[PDB]
């Protein structure tokens, strides 16, 4: 495990243009060397939900014209820098707008982290929904196609969720959604099911 | 237009059994005569979302074994009583559980009439969504298959809606969701579009 890592965030709005236009192998390598960096986690998929590579299971950032993920792995590997790859799991904001039925709900029907679409911020998906199948596909694509040094999966953990899918499933399994213990235990199974499916894929 | 009408409600939970088991042509006719009733609006589709006939575009109440709508029209028509037919539009609670993405939202993401699924009551659909296409199909089926004397369409009117579909559509049409006037005017178009499609179908 390398001692000198950078976690390179790239949560980038669809409403910003010319993504990566000022990227260069030379600039990326010079700054890693200036920083004495020997590992840099770079983005395949951000909170806004875009891919930074020409993806078949997800949509590339609509203002990105080239394989930024590919260019970063190559530039770093050519100077002996490892490159783990980041995938946002809990957040996919451009999918949130198409599939709000897959978002987490509390007892009072509230989304997190932000409780409406009329305010800025991100809306967390429930991994007890078919969103899990889309995550596995997208993780599989990145692991097949890119020579990364690992996967960092973000916005995950044991939750308590009262979404339509969870409430139906709890009732069918004889659990009581009004019993907090039952919902906490459901969420322990939901999270373990997600990490088991990731390790097997 | 007949002077002596009854509006016969039939909002019936999936969790009640033996629907219609004590129905009879004789009982239905005796009570219409006791009441001096010359028209009775009967249900094709209730707030809970079930059909009271063996429907191909909607699901029959899961505890109903026979064509209750058909039996009521026949029993009434055979004693000269007209039978308009009721269809819940705004409410379809069993669909609400499958398609929460089609439900109305206020500025703060709240459903109406009831602001969560963890409380009893009904959740109103937005007619700016593909739910409108399902309503037209279901209205078409009832009008084709049954010799009714009219259609009563319930839980409809001009709304203000901030659901994901409405917010995207308003932004694409250059309307401002933060401008109340813009959202009111959008809802006037949404409602007129619904009543125009019903009259044409
Ligand atoms: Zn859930
Ligand atoms: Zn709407």
């Amino acid at each position: 495990m390398r001692y000198r890592q950078v976690h390179l965030d790239f949560h980038t709005s669809e409403h910003i243009s010319d993504i990566g236009r000022n990227f260069s192998k030379k600039n990326f390598q010079e700054m890693l060397q200036l920083g004495h960096v020997n590992s840099i986690t770079v983005f395949a998929k951000c909170h806004h939900g875009w891919a930074y590579f020409p993806s078949a299971t997800n949509e590339i950032h609509p203002r990105l014209d080239f394989d930024l993920l590919g260019a970063q792995i190559e530039a770093a590997h050519e100077i002996g820098v490892k490159v783990p790859i980041y995938i946002s799991v809990g957040f996919d904001e451009k999918l949130a707008w198409e599939k709000p039925q897959w978002l987490m709900r509390d007892e009072a029907d509230r989304m997190n982290w932000v409780d409406s679409f009329m305010k800025p911020g991100y809306h967390q998906f429930c991994l007890n929904t078919p969103y899990l199948d889309l995550v596995i596909e997208q993780v599989q694509e990145v692991v097949r196609k890119y020579d990364g040094d690992g996967i960092f999966l973000d916005i995950v953990g044991e939750r308590t969720c009262y979404c339509t899918t969870c409430l139906k499933q709890m009732q069918a399994d004889g659990l009581d959604p009004h019993n907090k213990e039952d919902v906490i235990a459901n969420g322990r199974r939901i999270y373990a099911n997600y990490t088991t499916r990731i390790r097997e894929a």
